[PDB]
């Protein structure tokens, strides 16, 4: 079998077999050296010594908020505290990206092919003797068992943090622009081959798509007024193909830039609120440009929006997940002066960390009704009856659920938390462990130290025997939640790269784009460096109804 | 008309109309300031004041020699001026990548959309009074007039610097991996979707035309024997569509990884070096690694060429081109410290400027033969006749011609350098000026300063009437070249910025490729290290002919 199955090289050194059954480890700028690049140089020794832990770090951010209080309101200190939050967590990705599902060694087919998520850690290779590597036992535990003993919901674990539906409808809007599986192919490849925050969600995948949607008016996108409110045109009116069961009305079956948002009303309501915000920007824009065409105004609100969802992203919903105290900030010019790669390759283990199911309620609450799964799914007259300002009300104030912590995710979803599990194993993931030390985390050394308790730990030792097999994605489900926190360690640390990378890796961020006349001039920049959740609905919602991301 | 068709916006400026005859420019970091940001701000004073000029820079690179010779032995004063030819030519570059032929401001689509060359300027717009803007006639000249009155050979100029067939087959066979205009679409667009140092000309653009050129036995390449000659297998065995004309004879026609290689064989005899490397590469990897499978050794094989051929362009082949003392280096490690973006997009105006037709000969001297372009073009009988060692040795022995200087382009491609500066024209290219000024060069003030003599300049002015509508191609074949030099100015100082970002943006550069495990090993590593135009022909030309891109 391949000599780099045990996974020997640590510290980002590069395994390589020399024979079939010798290695070497490229020890290359990982400041260690030696078999296994194991032994620190001495400048790596004393920025070991000094660098403090991420729960060090947290512990700091999510108190003294007396100080935080003053750093938030210095520009000069809150920028130097973001600057550093930036390239703290920049260093941790490969960009530009190395490996996928196919390729555990670097080539220009990974590189190149846009249609492979990448990857943080090698596959283990195919004829490894264990499906870990070496360690554990020739077979991982039944995934069904993992599931029902520590993953399901017993009786609902509300969110510590106070995330609502706004948030969990957020998540779930947002991230399906670039977290989008081509099943055809397998698990490990995507149909998002902007590889990011390009609102692919909105405006469709491809040219195609984008003129089937588009008015050709005053670059608008194409609607229908159901009742003197706005909502997306009809698949009828669009040619634009969506997923609908057969039954589904044919007004009803709204057509928008993701084909799969038809799924869900709380998708919906952010498809529809986003398609609003589009025209609502090109009103202005307009009115700024009366000299302008089609074309121009179209693409120029697409930067501005794109904009406005880094924006948000950043200051309300990272800002939110986070519970810091210090307030995060987006800005582009932090980057200006430091080496930073803008691009972007989503990784399939991003893609798997943000199983986050564990978010859904057993029903959701609008209004006084109170709806099954059955009742919810592929219900657009839900959205209808009780319209956008009602299911902002709503969502704002009906909690979701913890994901961390174990035993929480909804029965009515169990399938996609197997396939989580199944698929993870098919595109032949490394232990969690493995993916601890590859984001600069100290291995947990048992069970009870990933769960910080006693009864999910011992099924789970029956079921792995071995910590050092025990899988990512089960792990981010059951790790010890920080204090009264949503996540858990493994879940902040591997997903704050990746985001990071996301966000600011858009080329709008970069020095030549970051300017106004990018976006039309001082009015669609300001529409960018102004925006948060709350603005969003307030100009696109009737009322302007009060919005957050928790309960509170 | 759009209030920006003046280009009224200097030094970088982003011009945006603010109405239907109003605009404002956009200064933001351009170290300018005002309506068209002409006022410097007080650190650009001193920058522009110490700043040495272009030319300047070029006389100290290409006198000195001993200072030179004394500067190449020492490897750190070598890394910290090859460090600065990196970072001084880095900032000109629009990276990520800005406008293109359908977007004259910025846009998702213009980013997103691979299928596009981008564009270093915006292209006129279309309701401009004239085709350059505001300035000149109604009409641009006639292009046949331009053409015949300063670009057309006379008598045969052949380069001062020496450049050679082996260069300019070369120059051809590298760029068009790169330079794959889709015709279907327009000018305006590429087939090749990896934007650089891809070698899709070797491997195919796409995994299904790689699999047909593929033996899949230890990461080779397919290949034929004749006459005990390592050859390109045929279109009828790999099924791997090429142009050829019809008449071509099923044996003769060749199938590499870019579908127009059969057009010269010049192009096939660097198709035919390529393929024995990617081999020979194989056999060492195979000997390094009696472990890995078909496909490790290919795709490493893959990469180890990208290298090689990143290692021989910038250390052989724009080193023959700069005419410097200085001897440059391929170092991925001289940028780790440097802000740089490892990604590229080819330009049009690269493309444009790479028009290097003025190269060719008249004929094509191979031993004892002389071959009429009529001859030459289609006919790989020529390869099979003479083999590779005579046509490096040949090749090697010819002259080219000069490419500035005017009148050197050969008749037998006039239709060629007439769609120049046609398809230029169709893709709104804004004038040769403008284009200097975008990369921070002076604009010329008259015909004579452009050419530096007197005959042309007076041609071109009865066409083009003002030198701020001289278009950019035609320029650049005519322009005063440097002292005994094969280009001038603005050939130089639009391609150095351009080939730098396609060399060293390719992720093999990237800190986490730069690795010798990336390679295979240290073994794998050395191949890239220690590659050169000589080494490429020695290792995989029976007899190893001596090389150069020179004589
Ligand atoms: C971010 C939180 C989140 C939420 C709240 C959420 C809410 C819900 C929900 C009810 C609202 C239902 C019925 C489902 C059901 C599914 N989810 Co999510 N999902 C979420 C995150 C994800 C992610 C991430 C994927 C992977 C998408 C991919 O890879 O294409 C996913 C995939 C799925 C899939 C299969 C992949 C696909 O292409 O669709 C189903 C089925 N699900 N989920
Ligand atoms: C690098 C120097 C160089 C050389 C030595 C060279 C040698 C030769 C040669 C004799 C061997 C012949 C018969 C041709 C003939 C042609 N060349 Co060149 N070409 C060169 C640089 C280019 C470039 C660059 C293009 C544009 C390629 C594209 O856009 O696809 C080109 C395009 C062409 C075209 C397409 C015309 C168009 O519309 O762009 C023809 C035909 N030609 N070339
Ligand atoms: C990016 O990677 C994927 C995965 O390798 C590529 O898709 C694959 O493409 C190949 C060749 O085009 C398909 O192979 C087969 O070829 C023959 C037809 O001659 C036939 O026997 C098979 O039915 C199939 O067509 C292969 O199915 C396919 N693999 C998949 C879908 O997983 C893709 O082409 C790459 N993208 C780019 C731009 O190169
Ligand atoms: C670096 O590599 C590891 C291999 O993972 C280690 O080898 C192992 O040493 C163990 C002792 O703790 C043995 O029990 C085990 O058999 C052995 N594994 C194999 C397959 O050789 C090396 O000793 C280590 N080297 C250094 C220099 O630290
Ligand atoms: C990139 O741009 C080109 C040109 O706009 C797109 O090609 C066009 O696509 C439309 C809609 O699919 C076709 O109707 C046209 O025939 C194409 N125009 C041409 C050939 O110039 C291309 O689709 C875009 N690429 C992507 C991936 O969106
Ligand atoms: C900025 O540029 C504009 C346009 O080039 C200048 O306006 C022109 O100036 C000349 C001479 O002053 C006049 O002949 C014209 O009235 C204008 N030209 C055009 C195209 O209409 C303006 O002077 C510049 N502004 C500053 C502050 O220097
Ligand atoms: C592409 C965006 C993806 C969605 C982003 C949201 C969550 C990412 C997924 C999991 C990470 C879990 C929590 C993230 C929130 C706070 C963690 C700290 C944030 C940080 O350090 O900077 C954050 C800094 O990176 C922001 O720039
Ligand atoms: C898209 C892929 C680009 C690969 C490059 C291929 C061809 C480009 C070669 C020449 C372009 C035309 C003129 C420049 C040549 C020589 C001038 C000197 C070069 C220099 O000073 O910097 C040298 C410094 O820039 C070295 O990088
Ligand atoms: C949705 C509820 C889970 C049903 C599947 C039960 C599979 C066995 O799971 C068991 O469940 C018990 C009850 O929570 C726990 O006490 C045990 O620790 C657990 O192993
Ligand atoms: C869909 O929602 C409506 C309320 O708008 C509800 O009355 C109906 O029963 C639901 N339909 C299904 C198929 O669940
Ligand atoms: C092709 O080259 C051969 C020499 O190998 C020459 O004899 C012949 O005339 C050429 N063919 C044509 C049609 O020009």
């Amino acid at each position: 079998h391949h000599p780099c199955c045990s996974n020997p090289c640590q510290n980002r050194g590069e395994c390589m077999s020399t024979g079939f059954d010798q290695y070497k480890c490229d020890c290359t700028r990982t400041g260690f050296y030696g078999e296994n690049c194991t032994t620190p140089e001495f400048l790596t020794r004393i920025k070991l010594l000094l660098k403090p832990t991420p729960n060090t770090v947290h512990y700091i951010l999510t108190h003294f908020k007396g100080v935080w209080n003053i750093v938030n309101n210095i520009p000069f200190l809150r920028s130097l505290i973001m600057k550093y939050v930036l390239t703290s967590r920049s260093y941790l990705i490969d960009s530009p990206p190395t490996y996928n599902v196919h390729y555990g060694y670097k080539s220009w087919e990974a590189f190149s092919n846009l249609s492979y998520y990448t990857r943080a850690l090698p596959p283990v290779a195919d004829d490894c003797p264990t499906p870990m590597g070496v360690k554990g036992n020739k077979e991982l535990p039944d995934s069904k068992e993992v599931l029902e003993k520590v993953l399901l919901r017993r009786e609902f674990i509300p969110d510590p943090q106070g995330s609502n539906m706004m948030f969990a409808f957020f998540a779930q809007h947002f991230t399906h622009q670039f977290f989008k599986t081509d099943h055809k192919r397998g698990p490990g490849f995507t149909r998002g081959l902007g590889h990011g925050v390009d609102l692919n969600h909105i405006y469709g995948e491809t040219l195609d798509r984008q003129h089937k949607l588009r008015l050709f008016k005053d670059g608008k996108l194409k609607y229908q007024v159901i009742g003197g409110e706005v909502y997306p045109p009809t698949v009828k009116d669009t040619q634009v193909e969506m997923i609908y069961p057969p039954h589904i009305p044919e007004n009803l079956q709204f057509a928008v830039g993701q084909e799969v948002f038809g799924l869900v009303p709380g998708l919906m309501m952010y498809a529809t609120i986003w398609l609003r915000e589009h025209n609502r920007v090109c009103d202005i824009l307009k009115q700024e440009h009366p000299e302008w065409g089609d074309e121009q105004l179209f693409q120029t609100s697409r930067l501005i929006l794109i904009g406005e969802t880094i924006k948000i992203v950043i200051e309300d919903y990272v800002q939110h997940l986070s519970g810091y105290h210090f307030k995060l900030k987006f800005d582009p010019e932090l980057l200006f002066n430091q080496q930073f790669q803008y691009q972007n390759r989503i990784a399939s283990e991003f893609n798997t960390l943000y199983h986050w199911h564990p978010l859904l309620p057993d029903t959701f609450n609008i209004e006084d009704q109170e709806y099954s799964f059955k009742q919810f799914l592929y219900n657009n007259s839900i959205l209808l009856e009780h319209g956008l300002t009602q299911f902002v009300e709503s969502f704002t104030r009906q909690i979701a659920g913890r994901v961390a912590g174990g035993r929480n995710v909804p029965i009515a979803v169990q399938a996609v938390a197997k396939a989580s599990i199944d698929q993870s194993r098919e595109m032949k993931y490394q232990s969690l462990n493995e993916y601890r030390k590859r984001f600069s985390l100290k291995p947990y050394t048992s069970f009870e130290e990933l769960t910080g308790e006693k009864e999910m730990a011992a099924e789970l030792k029956a079921l792995y025997s071995d910590i050092d097999v025990m899988e990512l994605y089960p792990a981010l489900l059951v790790e010890k939640p920080r204090p009264d926190a949503i996540f858990g360690e493994t879940m902040v640390e591997l997903g704050a790269p990746f985001s990071l990378k996301g966000l600011m890796g858009n080329p709008i961020c970069s020095p030549q784009y970051w300017k106004p006349s990018t976006f039309g001039g001082e009015v669609g920049f300001k529409i960018i460096n102004t925006a948060s959740i709350q603005s969003l609905i307030c100009n696109n919602v009737k009322g302007c109804p009060f919005t957050s991301f928790n309960v509170q």
